[PDB]
């Protein structure tokens, strides 16, 4: 089994490593420290033998909707990055990581809604937002370095 905890500034180096090893989006260390610092209550990591083996980056944001029709403004909680490694999966891990990343998104932060991106081909991931009550929104095309569209996936 697992456990979670707020991910913290000596996690980077794990987190770092299991991002390059299943994303091809590979931020510089400097970008997981900024939303570790701003976000930290909803950014967490999930434990196994005192090892991370997933996490979820977590931003807070205020801006337009992206579930209101008319054009309005709102404080939206946004998932920039989530992963388990690869033994890992199939735990209900990523789900206990959105669902206490959520919370904290809501509860710490303001968050009214939430969305995120994918790949349109990434089916194990659409699927996890799905069952989370998140909807395709959109398709934004060719937004992956080399051309993949993204859907852009929303939860009231
Ligand atoms: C997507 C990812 C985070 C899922 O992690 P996970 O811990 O294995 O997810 P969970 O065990 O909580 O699964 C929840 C739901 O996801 C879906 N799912 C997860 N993996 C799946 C797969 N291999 N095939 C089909 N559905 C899958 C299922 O609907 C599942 O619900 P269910 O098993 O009760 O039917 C993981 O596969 C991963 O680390 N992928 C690489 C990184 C990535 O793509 N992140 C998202 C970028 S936007
Ligand atoms: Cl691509």
């Amino acid at each position: 089994d697992f456990t979670l905890r707020n991910a913290r500034m000596d996690d980077i180096d794990q987190i770092i490593k299991i991002n390059r090893l299943t994303l091809p989006e590979n931020y510089p260390y400097y970008f997981f420290v900024e939303h570790l610092k701003e976000y930290g209550l909803a950014f967490f990591v999930a434990i196994v033998d005192n090892s991370v083996v997933g996490y979820i980056m977590p931003r807070i944001e205020w801006g337009f909707s992206n579930i209101k029709q008319l054009p309005s403004l709102v404080r939206k909680g946004h998932v920039v990055s989530i992963a388990v490694l690869e033994e890992y999966r199939r735990k209900g891990i990523a789900t206990t990581l959105l669902e206490a990343s959520m919370k904290s998104m809501k509860n710490d932060y303001n968050a009214e809604e939430i969305y995120l991106e994918v790949r349109v081909s990434n089916y194990p991931a659409i699927a996890l937002y799905e069952k989370l009550n998140f909807k395709k929104v959109k398709v934004l095309k060719g937004y992956y370095a080399d051309g993949e569209d993204a859907y852009l996936m929303a939860r009231p």
